[PDB]
């Protein structure tokens, strides 16, 4: 350590990922422990097998720890103060996301069901390599090009255009059918959550095109390069259902993911 | 059915997430500072000096471990200690609070564009500046029982569980007492509050370690030992700006007894090690 912020200035109090802090600890008070899952143990069991089973696959894909992590190094390798600190509310918040999803699975009994069985090649081409190595690389090599990479695969594909529709899906799915609704309070809180860190994202891959421009261009072709396996983990999903509208599902993909691109301007 | 749960709801580093959780919900943003402002203001500039150099300790010491903590968490991820990971992330939000109040109350109080790094004095860009980012970071290479063991005797047991202790009870013993800074002290307890969970997680830590291997509990108390000098070097600095800023002290009637706080200092410390037993 060369000194410190807080020591010879203060917090800049303006910069907008203070700003975010913030909000994330006004908005991010909400305890998965809290929640009442009785009521879906009772609707889980009240399922046929039939239904049971047509719920795992898109329960299997929220089964997948603190990936934001390296960029939370890297970042203060930076001096990036109140990044930093809104980064420690991006950390709870997804150790709160799987607390929540397995105290779901504990009340509907299929936390030992081995869920891995639906991730197909799509899935795995995302969650088990380009997710994980984007982030690790931030360790040694901390570029613009690095940090534009790693918050495109996490922030704007796996949270801004996946994680968003799963959510959008469980919504059409079970809160028409007034089914599970601890799962879906669990989710609008995640949902909530999800849009502070879309917002780093954005933040992050912007700061660095009010830069050079040449890296708006990298944005758009990283998002290019994995969006074959966002559509074909998507397919895969709506194969095995059909064994519920599955086209407007599909649509709101598509439209999740050209929205994501229109968020980061070349201005 | 077939495959084991995710999450071990029964273990000690589980609990303790579900209590920093349920603990854990001040925020900063919310303390009145207004009436800290005012108090500041009608201090004479002799009187305006005796608090900062302990602001400028914690200031600083905040900030070091905000960043410092994350190879921890990264060691402990690769580990497989899922329960020790969801705790930490709120450890690490902790100390973004901690950060965060002390630049309020700099800011609030009209300091803010004074540089208090003056203040650190060898000893303590020895621990802050240097041995604690040194231990944390070579977790991220080397995270042996050895290397965990430094880490959380340099960042727990003596940074926290030593200076920063020590430093709440120097603030209660002074400012509490003679009415000052209503909004610090109010941080000063709810940092306090977190701290109890801080150093709860260093004693699991060191001990699940010392119970597997004996050998480890010997290298506890050598560290603890190797950092002592700098530890009480940089408190006698502190008692040495105290005594020769006897303003505010004079004015506000207080007996500020300087050399009880140097053996709640040792107290701390010699409590630290007892913590951790040779067996278990
Ligand atoms: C069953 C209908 C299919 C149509 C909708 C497909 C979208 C479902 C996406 C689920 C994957 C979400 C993965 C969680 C990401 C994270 O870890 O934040
Ligand atoms: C005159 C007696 C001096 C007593 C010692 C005072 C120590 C000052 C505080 C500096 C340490 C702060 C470390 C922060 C710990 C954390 O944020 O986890
Ligand atoms: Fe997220
Ligand atoms: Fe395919
Ligand atoms: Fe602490
Ligand atoms: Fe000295
Ligand atoms: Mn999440
Ligand atoms: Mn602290």
């Amino acid at each position: 350590h060369d000194g410190f912020q807080t020591v010879k200035a203060t917090i800049d109090w303006e910069h907008p990922m203070f700003k975010l802090y913030e909000k994330a600890k006004r908005n991010g008070k909400w305890n998965p422990a809290d929640i009442d899952f009785s009521q879906d143990q009772k609707d889980f069991a009240s399922l046929t097998s039939e239904e049971k089973i047509s719920a795992l696959p898109l329960v299997a894909g929220f089964s997948a720890t603190l990936d934001i992590l390296p960029m939370a190094h890297a970042l203060a390798r930076q001096g990036r103060l109140e990044d930093v600190l809104f980064l420690t509310t991006f950390m709870h918040d997804e150790a709160k996301h799987v607390e929540m999803f397995s105290r779901w699975q504990q009340a509907v009994g299929i936390g030992q069901m081995d869920l891995s069985v639906f991730h197909n090649d799509h899935y795995k081409r995302i969650f088990y390599e380009a997710l994980p190595e984007a982030m690790n690389r931030l360790y040694a090599d901390d570029s613009p090009e690095a940090v534009i990479r790693a918050a495109t695969v996490y922030n704007m594909i796996v949270e801004g255009t996946l994680a968003e529709s799963g959510y959008y899906t469980f919504r059409q799915i079970y809160k028409k059918a007034g089914l599970f609704p601890g799962l879906l309070q669990g989710i609008d809180y995640l949902n909530m959550d999800e849009g502070r860190h879309i917002q780093f994202g954005i933040y992050t891959i912007q700061r660095i095109v009010n830069e050079d421009e040449r890296y708006y261009e990298l944005f758009i072709r990283y998002m290019d390069e994995l969006w074959p396996h966002v559509i074909g983990y998507v397919d895969y999903l709506t194969e095995l259902g059909k064994r519920i509208d599955y086209d407007l599902l599909r649509h709101y993909v598509i439209k999740q993911f050209n929205l994501r691109k229109k968020q980061i301007s070349r201005t």
